[PDB]
């Protein structure tokens, strides 16, 4: 059809490698390309981890009040909210809302470290049903992204079944669901990506990722005027180590696929 046509073409274009998993939840029908191929997380990752800690705070009413020291030993490559609070503390809930809407590293490493490592971030996928999903590694270190690596590596498909559980299904309870909404829906760094596809009166929570090999990613759930939500995963990548971040590769994928609506 040619939807897929353009999405085929827009690969062609960049150069790269294109995955894109769309889930359109008015009937579970699906728009599908290259979706069971891996692809290096990135940033998107965060979502597993920080959903890992809401799971916890189901039996614990007040984890996310607890605190976390921050030293400087705990600095790793971006860290723009952690880096703040160096010889302080952040709470949990800081943490989950540095990770997701800030893409800080280093809470990210405070998460995963609290979990008991990027083992249990994946434990944590697993009791969710998803057996695709792999963390490896910490940070800065799983945002390598090298081709044919398996190391924190995903599907879109994978990703965006597991993204429709956790945001809009029964992998969290209620309190905790709309939590993990709401960090999302106040990302500050995904305008440029899935978001610059869509109608501006469409409400979207969104985590993105970059890596290297020009490794461009975003997954978002999507809510359009007057419909069922739409999950969407578009992961980028490209074949030379340095290749640049290309995030309207993404909102153009967003576009082509989110028609009709």
């Amino acid at each position: 059809n040619s939807v897929q046509q353009q999405l085929e073409a827009l690969e062609k274009s960049s150069g790269g490698r294109l995955g894109v998993a769309l889930i359109n939840t008015a009937d579970n029908s699906q728009i599908l390309y290259r979706a069971d191929e891996r692809f290096a997380m990135c940033s998107t990752s965060k979502v597993m981890a920080a959903a890992a800690v809401l799971k916890q705070s189901e039996s614990d009413k007040h984890l996310l009040n607890q605190r976390v020291e921050i030293k400087k030993s705990d600095l790793v490559n971006y860290n723009p909210i952690a880096e703040k609070h160096v010889n302080g503390t952040m709470t949990l809930a800081e943490l989950g809302a540095a990770a997701l809407q800030y893409s800080d590293n280093t809470a990210m490493n405070k998460l995963i470290a609290h979990l008991g490592g990027p083992d249990k971030v994946t434990a944590f996928a697993r009791s969710l049903g998803d057996e695709t999903f792999r963390l490896d590694r910490t940070e800065p270190t799983l945002n390598t992204a090298i081709p044919g690596d398996p190391r924190d590596t995903t599907t879109p498909l994978a990703m965006a079944q597991t993204l429709k559980n956790l945001t809009l299904g029964k992998a969290l309870a209620e309190t905790q669901r709309a939590q993990l909404v709401t960090w999302l829906k106040g990302n500050t760094t995904g305008s440029a990506s899935i978001r610059a596809g869509l109608p501006k009166s469409w409400v979207v929570g969104d985590k993105t990722g970059s890596g290297d090999y020009g490794t461009t990613n975003d997954i978002a759930v999507i809510w359009p005027e007057n419909h069922a939500p739409l999950v969407l995963v578009t992961y980028f990548t490209q074949p030379e180590q340095k290749a640049e971040r290309r995030r309207d590769i993404l909102a153009a994928a967003a576009k082509i696929v989110t028609h009709g609506f």
